[PDB]
């Protein structure tokens, strides 16, 4: 049958990899598009049912897509949420693998707000990457606003009732993307709120510079590759990363790297630190992004960009 979850008709496939078979969809009652995720029934790693619950907990938060359905049709588990636009990594490639300082600042304060709101709901993301931050669709009120998806790596870091932080431990497995993960993650330490923000700091320099100095490293295995990357992170000062860039980005990374394990980060202070960049450069925070000027002003399109 073409309809899953009673009200959602399948459509074009937009993915089939690290997170299952993903399709485009359309709500058959109102026509609103949706994203349909397919995951097999008996799998080695069941991560969908907990993701549906994560969207339900974060329901109503701006930037988090609404969860509409979770089902068991056939040998597949199905999740239906809002259909969003391209990822920040997608817009990054289309803009020449470099974002302007103004775009990075405005995107950074939305990413900090998203991650904060996740932390308010007693969760840490632990998978910070530009590929998981998506903009909206065209004509929508949140077309160029940043969103956050994919919560399969999220974990509760404090009791939802007593607000007691999880204990600190080590000797944990290195899981995530080595290009952005915190230094503490490279060392197998337990992740907390500080590690989501440090990873953001890596992405900010990634957007600004077009690359990170620990990209393209070689090693016989993947374990030694993750170690060489982590070694370069502890070898490269933040001011070295911030060469020719507003030093508030290095000041941000050094601050989040110095946070204690159970400390609540000063989110609004970090947003005010990055906003001061626009004051030093005489720029306004009006919401104008680099990808909005793509294709003579049309923006991103399907045939040319991807
Ligand atoms: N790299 C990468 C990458 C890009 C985009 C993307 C999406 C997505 C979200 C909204 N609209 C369209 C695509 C999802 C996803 C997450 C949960 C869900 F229930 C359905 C889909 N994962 N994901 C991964
Ligand atoms: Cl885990
Ligand atoms: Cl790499």
């Amino acid at each position: 049958s073409s309809v899953v979850g009673l009200h959602y008709k399948i459509g074009k496939k937009i993915g089939e990899g690290s997170f299952g078979v993903i399709f485009e969809g359309t709500n058959i009652i109102n026509g609103v598009p949706v994203a349909i995720k397919f995951e097999p029934r008996k799998t080695e790693a069941p991560q969908l049912r907990d993701e549906y619950r994560t969207y339900k907990h974060l329901q109503g938060c701006d930037g988090i897509p609404n969860a509409y359905y979770f089902g068991q049709e056939g040998l597949h588990n199905i999740l239906v949420i809002d259909l969003l636009g391209p990822s920040l990594e997608d817009l990054f490639d289309w803009c020449g693998r470099r974002f302007s300082v103004k775009t990075v600042v405005q995107v950074a304060i939305q990413m900090l707000t998203l991650v904060e709101e996740v932390h308010r709901h007693d969760l840490i993301y632990r998978d910070i990457k530009p590929d998981n931050f998506l903009i909206g669709r065209r004509g929508a009120t949140d077309e160029n606003n940043v969103h956050l998806i994919d919560f399969g790596m999220a974990k509760q870091y404090r009791d939802p009732r007593t607000k007691q932080h999880i204990p600190y431990r080590e000797k944990k497995s290195l899981s995530g993307t080595a290009r952005y993960m915190s230094i503490n993650t490279h060392l197998g330490r337990e992740q907390s709120r500080r590690d989501d923000l440090e990873a953001l700091g890596h992405v900010f320099f990634y957007f600004l510079r077009g690359q990170l100095p620990w990209q393209g490293l070689k090693a016989p295995t993947n374990k030694q590759k993750y170690e060489k990357i982590g070694d370069k992170k502890r070898t490269t000062p933040a001011v070295t990363l911030c060469d020719g860039l507003p030093q508030q980005f290095a000041e941000y990374l050094d601050s989040v790297r110095s946070l204690p394990f159970d400390a609540e980060p000063p989110y609004e202070e970090y947003r005010m630190l990055l906003l001061s960049v626009l004051d030093d450069l005489g720029q306004a925070c009006d919401g104008d992004m680099d990808w909005m000027h793509l294709n003579g002003g049309r923006g991103w399109d399907a045939t040319i960009n991807k």
